[PDB]
């Protein structure tokens, strides 16, 4: 069940985000990728002596995430290829642009029915689905030298803490399920916020219990600090306030009563 038995306050190197080739690609300069899941980028331009980096990794709980920074200017290419290379065919937006006057991610996405060339990645924006929480881009994203990525950029999360009710996310997360389910041996769901690791961990925890209890039932085992603590080992710091947590509760709750 989906009851808080533990309070909040109960709960490896990164050498290659600590590399002053690297120091310009990080959004915060001490929230880092651990080198054993950090996605390594292949296929570089030959005169960059560094050009493997970007600051995310992968989430291995079938379903698998990529958990990411909000892009800067000079990592929307990097993002791209990442996205290509990993077969990505999903990506989860939690942040605005600008939140608070503060940019949280560069838009790396053309406007609607816009063409834009991002490095050696051609990305068309063919339409936009805009709902009450989240608007839904179709991308097709093609090497210049194509599949369709689906953009479900969330609305609705406030300014300030967390939602006070998780409808919006379950809807947002249940339309996500079943878009990955569409498409045929999709690779990872890519999700961002700001730094990677606050509404990130939360939507990735959340959409781990709820797979969870898809599989084994409203009756199955939950254990929410031991599915951060697995997280947090492939990502530091996931999941990054007791609000965030006590969402996390309420957003599995109200997914099984729905059951």
């Amino acid at each position: 069940g989906a009851h808080m038995w533990e309070e909040f306050e109960t709960l490896y190197s990164r050498k290659e985000g600590q590399r002053q080739e690297n120091k310009n690609k990080n959004r915060y300069k001490n929230i880092l990728p651990f080198d054993h899941t950090r996605v390594v980028l292949h296929d570089g331009d030959p005169n960059e002596p560094v050009s493997d980096y970007i600051n995310a990794n992968i989430i291995m709980p079938k379903k698998s995430y990529i958990a990411t920074q909000g892009c800067l200017q000079n990592t929307v290419n990097d993002f791209w290829r990442m996205v290509f290379q990993e077969n990505s065919r999903v990506i989860v937006m939690t942040t605005k642009e600008v939140e608070r006057g503060k940019s949280k991610c560069v838009k790396y996405w053309p406007d609607e029915y816009a063409l834009k060339e991002y490095g050696v990645m051609r990305v068309r924006n063919v339409k936009e689905s805009a709902a009450h929480d989240y608007t839904l881009r179709e991308l097709k994203l093609s090497k210049v030298g194509e599949r369709t990525v689906w953009q479900y950029h969330f609305r609705t999360w406030p300014d300030h803490g967390v939602p006070s009710d998780p409808g919006g996310v379950l809807d947002f997360l249940e339309e996500v399920h079943h878009k990955q389910e569409s498409i045929m041996d999709a690779g990872p769901v890519v999700v961002h916020c700001s730094a990677g690791i606050g509404r990130t961990g939360t939507f990735i925890v959340i959409d781990i219990l709820i797979d969870i209890i898809r599989e084994k039932g409203v009756d199955c085992d939950i254990d929410v600090p031991k599915t951060i603590q697995m997280v947090r080992s492939q990502r530091s710091g996931m999941v990054q306030t007791e609000a965030q947590y006590r969402f996390i509760y309420m957003a599995v709750q109200h997914y099984i009563e729905t059951l």
